[PDB]
């Protein structure tokens, strides 16, 4: 099966977090929200003996994330962030549910 996995320790996944700053106007872009989650998490199926690495629909899963809380993104990524949201971040053939908080 796909499953997720900690880039820097190899660790199996079943929900991540992560902490993404806000300007001191309380703005997010997506593509730091894109990095904080890619760079800490991937998702691999085993096949041949090795783990090969599968794409994840993370920023179509945060702009959906926000769009279920009421928050729009406009056309350069920025929005208004609430202080902490999950993103149900998705490889294919597995969920990686991801609390983000903004401090």
């Amino acid at each position: 099966n796909v499953n997720f996995y900690d880039v820097t320790s190899g660790a199996t996944v079943t929900n991540g977090a992560v902490s993404v700053n806000a300007d001191n106007q309380g703005q997010v872009n997506v593509a730091n929200v894109v990095a904080a989650i890619n760079s800490k998490y991937f998702a691999a199926q085993y096949a041949d003996k090795k783990l090969n690495t599968r794409t994840a629909n993370t920023e179509d899963a945060i702009k959906a994330a926000l769009k279920d809380q009421k928050i729009d993104v406009n056309s350069v990524g920025y929005f208004k962030a609430p202080h902490t949201f999950t993103v149900n971040v998705k490889a294919t053939s597995a969920t990686l549910p991801v609390v983000v908080t903004v401090p």
